[PDB]
């Protein structure tokens, strides 16, 4: 048992989190600092292996660890819960006059940041996309990972080299030789400029799954979403280059979003 | 008891905030050269001595000492130095007292009103003018004695108080944080109010009132008192709420 390590009567289960939209995740009270929590639960390795992984993240942009339950069954893993839930729905759901250009691009600048921090630490996300963030109140954000393709129902993720896939923000390498890094994360994140800069559309909308590889590798990207500003698409695009090698760094991504949201 | 003083121990100045509290003057207590509010004056003013005594939370206004023997009876609690919340929020430089500022105030309330549902208190008359401010936007929570706008259905109806109509109130006490300090319900006629309520009519949201505030603000306004939530749930829902605020004030003042 580890400093991580807490008593499970410091905690309150309450209900399952979203009714099931998550697994077996929880929402709780840490009671002695009046806090929400999220806590997923054990219905064997690669939950440790989760849980050792969050113990090495730390930043105000990724979800983070609060503390551990693993002294008896059901194994806890316990993190802060964020009042607004996840991106994608935040933004279809939010009023887009309060929601404005300043708000989206504030959230950018946040979740580049979180991936800057993965990038300098050697991580790779590999389902990096709007499902997969939270958002907080005064426009916080978090990026975090929910495990979602085993969990969600639908299209948004389909059987591909043996597996499932989120065709429509796997960058090329990884669709066609199972190759991910850092780059394909730039990628996925060009992806998750677009699903903000649209309000939480789905990407490529009306192009059949079995057509977006080759038309990828034929050239074709996406076009610059209404009122998305120019200098933003010109980030979109460098992020969906062709060649991994020639997409920017997540420190440029966020430099270049720095100075844009100071110029506001 | 250790409440007890004598009313020599404390040096009596003029009346506070011109009389709006009534008999409460500023005073000194002698022994620690301290500035406090010292109530003077049947035997609900020892019933109300009596539950100070068993009241002590960081956002409820401290009780100090009693002269409870022989008359002039004496009350002395605390002095706050920025006076009361209503007129704090009328008068204050918005861009200090900002959203973050806002939000801050809301959960210092919400944690008292938690205390007090533990403790089985009820209060009756929350609202923004029985709240205190102190340093660094420090708010207490105090009781100085129908304010229809702030009144539960089912306390207008059957005169039924419990810490539920404490819950509805602290919903109308958001709102007046939201607004700086307006009167709720503009233009609306008080007589009507209760009819209005019942057949499910509630404000609209302030403008800038971030959505989760405004839905607990509406949860605290459910017509069935068992459907509102307890302030144990308010006050986590605020925590949880200002420490992302506190988070994202951080980072975008890392990216100035
Ligand atoms: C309760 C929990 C347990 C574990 C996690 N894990 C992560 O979020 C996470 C994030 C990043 C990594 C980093 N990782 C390294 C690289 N690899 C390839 C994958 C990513 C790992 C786990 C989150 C949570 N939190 C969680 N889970 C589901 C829903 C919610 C939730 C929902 C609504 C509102 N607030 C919170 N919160
Ligand atoms: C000097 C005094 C005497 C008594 C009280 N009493 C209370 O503030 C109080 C608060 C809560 C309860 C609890 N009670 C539970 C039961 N229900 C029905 C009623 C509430 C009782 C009294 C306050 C004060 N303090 C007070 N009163 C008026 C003005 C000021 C004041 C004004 C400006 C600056 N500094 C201080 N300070
Ligand atoms: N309705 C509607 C569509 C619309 O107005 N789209 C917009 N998108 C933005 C925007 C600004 C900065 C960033 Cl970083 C991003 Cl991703 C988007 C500005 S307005
Ligand atoms: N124009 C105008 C006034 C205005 O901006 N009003 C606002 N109210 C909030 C607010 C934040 C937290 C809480 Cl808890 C509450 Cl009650 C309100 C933020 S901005």
């Amino acid at each position: 048992y580890d400093k991580w390590e807490m008593e499970r009567t410091d905690i309150t289960m309450k209900h399952k989190l979203g009714g099931g939209q998550y697994g077996e995740v929880y929402e709780g009270v840490w009671k002695k600092y009046s806090l929400t929590v999220a806590v997923k639960t054990l219905k064997v390795e690669e939950f440790l292996k989760e849980a050792a992984v969050m113990k090495e993240i730390k930043h105000p942009n990724l979800v983070q660890l609060l503390g551990v339950c693993t002294r008896e069954p059901p194994f806890y893993i316990i993190t802060e819960f964020m009042t607004y839930g996840n991106l994608l729905d935040y933004l279809r759901e939010c009023n887009r006059q309060e929601v404005n250009a300043v708000v989206l691009l504030y959230m950018a600048t946040q979740i580049s940041s979180a991936m800057e921090y993965l990038e300098k630490k050697n991580f790779i996300h590999r389902d990096l996309a709007a499902r997969n963030c939270l958002v907080g109140e005064n426009h916080l954000v978090k990026v975090a990972d929910f495990g979602l393709s085993r969990l969600m129902t639908g299209d948004t993720y389909t059987a591909h080299a043996g597996a499932k896939f989120p065709i429509k923000w796997t960058a090329p390498e990884s669709l066609a030789y199972n190759k991910f890094s850092i780059k394909s994360d730039v990628w996925a994140f060009g992806v998750l400029l677009w699903e903000i800069a649209t309000y939480g559309m789905s990407p490529y909308p009306g192009i059949d799954l079995s057509q977006v590889y080759e038309l990828l590798e034929k050239d074709y990207r996406m076009e610059r979403p209404e009122g998305c500003p120019e200098k933003v698409y010109e980030l979109m695009r460098a992020c969906w280059q062709w060649n991994p090698s020639d997409r920017p760094s997540f420190a440029e991504i966020h430099q270049a979003f720095e100075t844009m949201f100071q110029e506001s």
